[PDB]
């Protein structure tokens, strides 16, 4: 698997400074790399893709670069609203992997963001991911696990059109992906839950991450 080593877990900066967050792929990943911004209680917002193309709406402050192995995300004049988590994504080959992330800081009320469920150990859970506003069958749906202080993990994806699926070997026996064309809803069923399965589970379309769902196993 391709490991993406992100240069610092924590980065201190100040409003007005220039910042550089880097990711080093352990194998060549071409220019298939994306950078995301994630604020607490929110979901990743795509900033750069194909390593250097700025996504629509993202302010010039952000710039991406690199090809093959060393990727960089630079913010020319850091602003307050920029203080967040940033992580890189590699989509050159399976399993898709992510850099453990970088928290950009200097040195708010949050309620049910996201909502979720508390289930029992050894039990099973089936998470939903309703889609709206676009042709469900035309875009892969990915599922990602996020624990609080660790790096994002990609579970697998599925093409709703024919339900073709890819699994990160690590989740092969824990997750099973399905979709329901009739209600444009993708699902993920986790089996034999342990405290290790407690996390926020996101489903994502290229450029649109869901709000996620908190699965607590107690
Ligand atoms: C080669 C691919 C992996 S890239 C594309 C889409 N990838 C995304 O939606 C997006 N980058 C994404 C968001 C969140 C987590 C992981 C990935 C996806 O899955 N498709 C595959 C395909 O077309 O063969």
């Amino acid at each position: 698997d391709i490991v993406l080593t992100q240069s610092h877990k924590f980065m201190s900066t100040s409003v007005g400074d220039r910042v550089s967050i880097t990711c080093k792929a352990s194998q060549d990943v071409g220019t298939a790399v994306a950078w995301y911004q994630q604020k607490p209680g929110q979901s990743p917002k795509l900033l750069i893709y194909w390593a250097s193309t700025r996504h629509t709406g993202v302010p010039d402050r952000f710039t991406g670069s690199g090809s093959g192995t060393d990727f960089t995300l630079t913010i020319s004049n850091v602003q307050s609203e920029d203080l967040a988590d940033y992580f890189c994504q590699q989509y050159s080959s399976y399993p898709l992997t992510f850099g453990a992330g970088t928290k950009l800081e200097l040195k708010q009320v949050q309620l049910q963001e996201p909502g979720g469920e508390l289930v029992r150990p050894g039990a099973s859970v089936k998470l939903s991911c309703k889609a709206s506003g676009y042709t469900f069958t035309s875009y892969w749906i990915n599922w990602v696990k996020q624990r609080p202080g660790q790096g994002l993990e990609w579970i697998g994806n599925i093409y709703p059109s024919d339900s073709y699926t890819n699994y990160n070997q690590k989740f092969k026996d824990k997750a099973t992906l399905t979709v329901d064309k009739s209600s444009s809803t993708a699902y993920m069923q986790l089996s034999s839950l342990t405290s290790e399965d407690s996390a926020v589970y996101f489903c994502a379309r290229w450029g649109y991450w869901g709000q996620g769902t908190l699965v607590t196993v107690s």
